């Protein structure tokens, strides 16, 4: 560290953000711009590389599937490169959107204005909350691409407050497993901090997939005593043999019957771990919970990834910075 600040070199969240700066060709900037909703957010799943300009819209914005957070970083970079203030304006509306979406607790919902159901929860899914906070933190700290006149000091204060609140949320939400600090569910109650379900097959759990990005975000923050403890505990969880499955890997090509296959000297992480036992588990469209992936419907076993190499990146990064 330096002071209490870790390097951003190798930080997964920082890598995501810097990549987003050039997510699309600059030739697509007007197309991207044209789908921004009135509220400053974007809808998800628009094929910007193929579609012509949109007509804006008045729908909820979302941070699912990289929406809003990717577009805003991209357009900030376009503003930085070309100086066209229409893009500055859009980035300002997008940052405002993210902060406006934030609950009093710091939680960020998946969709805003709130649509009801699981979308209202604090959404770590698809790196939404963690990477949204990363964007706001980069903005707050005048990091590229936000080292332009896009934001003022007063704006940065507001973003710092949102980042602080988000951090507070994350720290309060971090799951204490029989007294031991671990990681996060893919979604938590915005007000109650509790693990929540999402889709039918997304149950209350520790998330092997989403907890990486949460840790990566925390590692961008001033490493207070509490934050260092939180990060070290999360990294320790990823690096624990009670968490990874040693000698196996997840091979989605083999999912027809069983994608969890032996691989000497490999470690696999589950997508879902039981909150209390730390056992990897599976679900299905009926919302059931079970421990043998061969019991799952063919469609869910092949159509959704139930494990992966999630821990490698954060463990290696933690090692690099002395947190392992």
């Amino acid at each position: 560290m330096t002071g209490r600040m870790l390097t951003l070199d190798g930080n997964p969240a920082a890598n995501w953000l810097n990549n987003a700066r050039t997510k699309w060709s600059a030739s697509r900037a007007d197309v991207v711009l044209s789908y921004q909703q009135n509220n400053g957010g974007w809808p998800k799943n628009l094929d910007y590389n193929s579609v012509g300009n949109g007509g804006g819209g008045n729908e909820s914005g979302t941070i699912d599937n990289g929406a809003t957070i990717t577009e805003m970083v991209f357009l900030a970079e376009v503003y930085k490169s070309g100086g066209n203030t229409k893009y500055r304006d859009a980035v300002r509306k997008a940052a405002n959107f993210l902060v406006n979406s934030q609950y009093s607790t710091g939680a960020l919902p998946q969709f805003y204005p709130l649509k009801g159901g699981y979308s209202d929860h604090a959404t770590f899914n698809d790196n939404g909350m963690a990477y949204a906070l990363t964007v706001l933190d980069f903005a707050a700290n005048k990091r590229a691409p936000f080292d332009t006149d896009v934001f003022s000091d007063n704006d940065r204060t507001r973003f710092k407050t949102a980042v602080t609140k988000g951090t507070d949320y994350i720290l309060k939400a971090q799951w204490k497993q029989n007294g031991v600090l671990t990681v996060w569910c893919a979604q938590h109650g915005a007000l109650d901090y509790q693990p929540k379900k999402a889709r039918a097959y997304e149950l209350e759990s520790l998330s092997g997939s989403e907890s990486v990005g949460v840790l990566a975000f925390l590692m961008t923050q001033p490493q207070t005593a509490e934050i260092e403890q939180a990060v070290r505990a999360g990294v320790a969880w990823f690096n624990s043999p009670r968490t990874y499955l040693e000698g196996y890997t997840y091979d989605s090509s083999l999912a027809a019957t069983n994608p969890i296959v032996p691989r000497a000297g490999s470690k696999m992480w589950y997508r879902f771990y039981d909150l209390n036992t730390n056992r990897g588990f599976f679900s299905d469209r009926d919302g059931s919970k079970f421990y043998d992936i061969t019991q799952m419907s063919l469609e869910r076993r092949t159509g959704y990834s139930w494990g992966g190499n999630y821990g490698t990146s954060i463990i290696n990064f933690a090692q690099k910075v002395g947190y392992l």
